[PDB]
């Protein structure tokens, strides 16, 4: 039987693989079959519903929801002889996720005030105040991961290239810009993995990517947003074409303290001459959908009727002119060259034209990219992700003040808005799920009107897989929009 799996994605290399840092869709899918977290996503699954037992066998909570306590699961082993998972790792972990000195994600733990080992098997989590969904923090995704506290006092900037998890497969060797060799941790809690190796291949340019996957070079590549890669990947029968939740919704967000737009006129012109709907149409229904507010659609929380500023690009000209500009805008955005994102910024660029907007666009790799967007380098940051389907995680991330470049608490809000902050930490607490919907729809009706972000699509994962391979679970969704893997995948005979 064949157990060696070739896998293609639209990347250059691997960042980190510390998961309290991984961000990139290709570093948090590399995190996501080398670690696991107290609680989990069912595998095929990005439904908050399916959060069931991974690391924690069993938990309880007190009335307040404040004091949460956690049973572990004394057979689960470290991968490379770092031995038992304890409750000191997860005290460890936790208290490393919270701190933004070492975590990019220290705002989604900010209510949490101490993390205790009660005893080597028992974890206790008390909470400052309320938080949407505590087992949301805890899953396996972003800070939840469980990292083990020896493993990274001895390899410390190393760790990131040479991660220790106890997830069903692990990093082997990494050859920089070429691929991550991972094989199976034959220790693995829930039995030895179906496959022995993965060979994860950095592939960024789509047609040679495709030409790799045709071939048989690869049994799993990473699509893109194009009805046409969908429809002659499906018209080959030796494939299987997966469309993956959640939807990762792209913005145009706007640095609101740069002039020329620190005038509200300029960012409502801009606004005004995007073509969201003639995107989806562009790209195709079945994977892309225009968004009628700031955050994904998939949120508990989302407004449908946010207040989003329609087509009309002869208002964007009276609007530009009011502001001082008869002959137009020229704008410079640093632009990922991920494909989807470089496809999108031109499709934007010819549509914005229309409107009297001239925007330039300089190329910059991927992950080098998300750095420099965290440097205020950009005046305009086309950004594409989705969160925890609940509206605090990415409205706090992307539009609460306490999260703009430039603070220590900053996370992803490059438009520096801060025009919904009241509204973004009282519905953090609101108990009753009406007012609490009621607090997050105007958190979205100020955003929108204050022009902070321009919503484009939301797109759904795409992925092609051999017939041969099976996952060994239905694939619906995946929280990175990436396929997941496990013991559980193998190749048929
Ligand atoms: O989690 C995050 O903060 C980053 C999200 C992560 N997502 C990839 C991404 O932006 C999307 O695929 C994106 O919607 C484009 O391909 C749009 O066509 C990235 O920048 O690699
Ligand atoms: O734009 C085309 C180029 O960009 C791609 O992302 C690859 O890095 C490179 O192999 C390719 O030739
Ligand atoms: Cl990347």
């Amino acid at each position: 039987a064949k157990t060696e799996l070739s896998m293609g994605v639209a990347s250059e290399d691997v960042t980190t693989l510390d998961p309290h840092f991984a961000t990139t869709t290709s570093d948090r899918t590399l995190v996501s079959y080398i670690y696991g977290a107290l609680v989990r996503f069912a595998p095929g699954s990005a439904n908050p519903s399916s959060i069931e037992a991974d690391l924690a066998e069993s938990w309880e909570s007190n009335a307040d929801q404040l004091v949460w306590t956690f049973k572990l699961r004394p057979d689960v082993k470290w991968q490379g002889g770092y031995g038992n998972v304890t409750a000191d790792d997860v005290v460890f972990s936790l208290d490393k996720a919270r701190d933004p000195k070492r975590s990019a994600f220290s705002g989604d733990y900010a209510a949490i005030q101490k993390v205790e080992a009660v005893d080597a098997k028992t974890v206790r989590i008390t909470l400052t105040r309320r938080v949407p969904s505590l087992l949301a923090l805890l899953s396996n995704f972003s800070g939840g991961f469980i990292i083990p506290k020896k493993a990274f006092k001895e390899r410390g900037d190393d760790f990131k290239r040479r991660p220790v998890g106890f997830g069903p497969f692990q990093v082997e060797s990494i050859q920089p810009g070429q691929s991550v060799t991972l094989t199976a941790n034959a220790e693995y809690f829930r039995g030895k993995p179906k496959l022995s190796k993965i060979s994860y291949r950095f592939l960024n340019n789509e047609a040679a990517r495709d030409l790799a996957f045709e071939s048989g070079e690869l049994d799993v590549e990473q699509g893109n947003q194009d009805q046409r890669w969908l429809q002659r990947l499906t018209a080959n029968p030796e494939n299987v074409v997966d469309t993956i939740e959640p939807a990762e919704l792209n913005l145009l967000h706007i640095n609101i303290t740069k002039p020329p737009f620190n005038d509200i006129r300029v960012r409502q012109a801009l606004a005004h001459t995007v073509n969201a709907a003639q995107i989806a149409k562009y790209r195709g229904e079945r994977v892309n959908r225009a968004v009628p507010s700031v955050i994904p659609s998939n949120n508990l929380g989302f407004d449908p009727d946010a207040g989003v500023l329609n087509y009309d690009p002869a208002q964007s000209k009276k609007l530009l002119a009011e502001a001082g500009f008869p002959n137009g805008v020229t704008v410079t955005m640093v632009a990922s060259q991920l494909p989807g994102l470089e496809s999108l910024a031109q499709l934007i660029q010819a549509q914005v034209a229309e409107g009297g907007f001239t925007l330039n666009l300089q190329p910059v790799e991927h992950a080098a990219w998300h750095q420099m967007i965290r440097k205020d380098l950009s005046p305009i940051v086309l950004y594409g992700a989705a969160r925890f389907p609940i509206a605090d995680y990415y409205l706090t991330q992307f539009y609460h003040s306490a999260s703009e470049i430039g603070k220590p608490t900053q996370v992803v809000n490059f438009s520096h808005c801060n025009v919904a902050d009241k509204q973004i930490e009282a519905a953090r607490t609101e108990t009753d799920p009406n007012k609490q919907i009621e607090l997050w729809k105007e958190a979205q009706k100020l955003i929108v009107s204050n022009v902070c972000a321009i919503p484009l699509t939301e797109n759904l994962g795409t992925w092609a897989r051999k017939n041969k391979l099976g996952w060994g679970f239905e694939l619906k969704g995946s929280m990175p929009s990436a396929p997941l893997i496990t013991e559980q995948t193998y190749f048929k005979d």
